[PDB]
Parts: C-alpha cells; sequence; structure tokens
C-alpha cells in the first residue's frame, strides 16, 4: 500500500525525482523525461524481437528512437541546462546502453543451462538495473548531483533492477535461467541438480511440477529483500526531500505486476 | 600556394584507433562489434569527418573519437539493414545475422551504436567544449533519422513509380546523410562557423546524391526502379509510360524478364547519360560549396572526394 501501487515502473518518474533530489530544476527534467522515453521505448522495441509489429519498423524506429533522446537530451540546452552536465550525460546515457546490450548477448548465449548465482546477478543489474539507471543517471546528472550522489543514483538503480527482475522470475511459480530454479540448484544434492539440468536442456507444466517439487519459487524472496535494503541504503546518502521519499518506496513493489508487463 | 597547415595520414590513423579499441581476439559483445567492423576497409566516412573538421581549422585529437564514433554508429546502421534486407549482389560479406543469429545482430548492432555515443563522449575529455560536444550528437542524431527513414522508404517506395524528385529526397537522406553526420559533426566539433556548416551540408546533399546516381549507374554499363528508370519514364511517350509503371507495380512478376525489360526502355531513352548529367551537376555544386571554406590541403581533400572512383561507401 503506502503509496498506492500504480503500475508501469519507467524513467518518467524517477528521473524526475532523481533530478529534483539533487536540486535540479523541473524545466529540464521535463524534456529530458521525452528524451528517455525514446531510448527506453526503443530497447523495448529491440527486446520484443529477441523474445520472439512489423520487423523493420522494430528495428529501425528502435534504433531512430535511440537516436531522438540524444537529440532530445542535447536540446535540453535550450531549456536552460548547463552544457556540462548534458555532456556527462552523454557519456551516463551511453554506458548504460552498453550495459543492456551486454546482458542480452548473456541471455542468449546462456540459456538452457545453469549459471552461477552471482552471473545471473550481474547480468540483470546490467539487463534492468541499467534500464532504470539510465533515468537515475540522466536525471541525477542534469539535476547537478554530486559523484557520491551519482554513485548512491547507481547502486540504488541497480539493487532496484536485480529485485525486480527476481520479482517477474516469481510469477511463474527458451530455456532461461531463473533465480527460483537456481537457488533451488543450490540446495539440492547431485541427484537432484542433474534434474534440473536437464530440462532447462508448452508440455516441459513439466518445469513447473519440478521447481515447485524442489521448492524453487520460495527460494529468491529473500534474495530480493536483500537487495530492496540496499537500495534503501544508497537513498540515505542523498538529502532528505520528498523526492528522497519517493524512490524508497519504489523498492518494495511499488507500482503492479502491470509494471512486469509493461 | 603553399601548404600553411598539414596534411596528415587520416586513413591509417583511423584503422590503428579502431584496432586499438577492437583488437583481434576480444570476446563477449565486442567480438560481435568487431565483426561488424572487420575487415576495415576504405572508411570514408570517419575520413570525412577528420578532413571537415580539419578544414576549418579543428583538432585531430578532437576528430578522432568522434570519427571512431561514425565508424560504429554507420556500420551498426549497416548490422541492422542487413538484416531487413533480402537480396546480396555477391559483393559482400557475410551478414552478422546469418553467421550469429538475428538475435546477436541486433544487440550487436545496439552496442556498434553505443559504442559510437560513448565514443562521441570522449570528445570532451580529448579538449572539445561541452557546447560542442553537444552540439556534435544533435548534428549525428538527426543524420541518424535521416538515413534510417530512407532504409525503410527504400523498402516501401521500391516497385512503384516516384517522382524524380522523391527519388532525389531519398537519396539525399540515404547518402546525403552519411557525408553530413561526417561533415556536420566534423565541422562542429572544428570550430566551423554556421556558414561553414552550412556549406559542408550543401556539399554532403550534392557529393551524396552524385555518389548514389553514380552507383545507381553500375546495372546500366535488386529489381529497384533507380534513377535512369525514372529518367528514361520521363521521355517515354505515355503507352511507354503504362509499361513502365505496371512493370514496377505488380511484385509478382520474374525478376531476370523484369529487369531486361527496364533495361530496354532506359537504353531506349538514354536514361543512363541522363542520369550522368544530372550527377555531373550536383558535382559540381559540392565543389562550389567547397569554395566557402578557407583554401586548405583538407579542403582540396573533399574535391577530390567528387572525382570519379575515389569515393567509396
Amino acid at each position: 500500500y503506502g503509496l498506492v501501487p500504480f503500475g508501469k515502473m519507467m524513467g518518467p518518474w524517477l528521473l524526475i525525482r532523481s533530478a529534483l533530489a539533487v536540486g535540479g530544476d523541473i524545466a529540464t527534467a521535463l524534456p529530458a523525461a521525452v528524451a528517455l522515453e525514446c531510448v527506453q521505448v526503443g530497447a523495448m522495441m529491440h527486446d520484443d524481437i529477441i523474445d520472439c509489429f512489423g520487423e523493420p519498423t522494430a528495428i529501425v524506429g528502435g534504433d531512430g528512437l535511440f537516436f531522438h533522446g540524444f537529440a532530445a537530451l542535447s536540446e535540453c540546452r535550450e531549456a536552460g541546462a548547463p552544457a556540462e552536465r548534458v555532456a556527462q550525460a552523454f557519456t551516463v546515457l551511453s554506458r548504460a546502453g552498453l550495459r543492456i546490450g551486454s546482458a542480452a548477448l548473456r541471455e542468449i548465449r546462456m540459456s538452457r543451462e545453469i549459471c552461477s548465482v552471482q552471473d545471473y546477478l550481474d547480468m540483470i543489474a546490467d539487463k534492468s538495473g541499467a534500464l532504470l539507471w539510465m533515468a537515475c543517471g540522466v536525471g541525477g546528472t542534469l539535476g547537478g548531483a554530486d559523484e557520491a550522489a551519482l554513485k548512491a543514483l547507481s547502486q540504488y538503480s541497480d539493487q532496484l533492477g536485480i529485485a525486480y527482475q527476481i520479482r517477474d522470475d516469481l510469477m511463474a511459480y527458451n530455456g532461461r535461467p531463473t533465480l527460483p530454479v537456481l537457488l533451488a540448484h543450490e540446495r539440492a544434492p547431485r541427484e537432484q541438480q542433474l534434474r534440473i539440468e536437464r530440462l532447462l536442456a508448452a508440455e516441459r507444466k513439466a518445469m513447473a511440477d519440478l521447481v515447485g517439487a524442489y521448492d524453487g519459487a520460495q527460494a529468491a524472496r529473500e534474495v530480493s529483500h536483500r537487495h530492496v535494503q540496499l537500495a534503501t541504503r544508497a537513498l540515505q546518502t542523498l538529502p532528505p526531500s520528498p523526492h528522497r521519499d519517493a524512490l524508497e518506496d519504489l523498492t518494495v513493489p511499488g507500482r503492479l505486476v502491470l509494471e512486469h508487463h509493461h
């Protein structure tokens, strides 16, 4: 409850709150949100292909939206943004996309086999954590954030992304690895590990039966809560403000499953 | 008469920088990035940006990372365009999606794009003021929007008669924007004033038109309409115009019989030569625009790029 869950956990609210939390001006964050919208939608259109509306539009339109974001981000100077901060925003935004691309590649190469828990955690921190850091890193940078603040938002972004990707793995209760299955692997004797591995390697409703038979779902929840605490810890570096409060609640499932559908 | 500024070795310095960033043996995402980049080839886009930056008095150290940015952006666009492309004229190298699969090719194109954005961000540390780095991103992005819009139209306008001007606008975005991405970003980082940039813009559009027409001509020395076809239609009588339109209009005919039907009509109304004269006019408009730039070995290099056989994309 608290602030009622709204669904669709995206950058516009993360970016604007991040900018204002460090002392930024709304006049820059508003057009920046339009810039971030473009890049995130473009990342969406590409994600829709790799997990298999028109193929040219999905690819080129996703590409074009990357350009819209960077163009609109640069155009924020006419709104009043200092050019030095905007320049750093380019560096922030660019490295985030590199993490998203690197992670998706691992998504393709990891499927149908067990990876280490840490490997999975690093992957999603770049897959979904960078998606949020695109909002926080750009917002904070445009807001004038200190290096400690930007690093704070970085931890907050990563830890929040890990948590919510886990919470999406929990909905189920390619053979791609999820944390519940991976933590079930850790507890199991070799006899039960072998079963988990052959299944990753419609009818295979089967996987649900063996997951439930071996406590897959339960395992990941506590991991999710651990990262929720680290994200809230990171925010405390920031000065107290209503903006910092708004960021803290987003660790507890602050929006609906509709966010994972969004 | 005598040079007052240097003329450096642009082509090899660019290749050395890109090889340094993605050398032989890289793994992970850079492996797919490197696959798109190698073999390096001519890399005339990156060469054009550095010459454009130096033509206006810029720094090699500033233009070089922007040159790397260009290669990554244009190779990334090529990697995605190969996915939606169907024909392959055997004048080509294996597409990334045929080698690694379509999912990896999409990610790889994205890795190239953001490697481009990251490289262009390095211009701040290279010495460019933040004001110019931001303007470079605006120039680069708008050009990226033109090249993409043209690729979609190349797919959508093919097999139908369009106005000659509509073809000219398409090729200006397909090839003129590729040059403007080089010249516009190079000039911006080089510190070109407002008049110099518009001159470089005109040079980019006019030289891009000419390059495209020259490439349309190779078939007349994909089964898609080109300017010689459009010029032939304009000159042909109404009875011949109908046949030209119906052959384009319907996407259900054998290609070999379609092509010869178009080639006879291009030959019948001198479409090839007519295309050459259009191309020659735009080459001259390109050299005209260059005269706004100050005399230098770099401006001479841009004029030499209008010479037939020198520009390779």
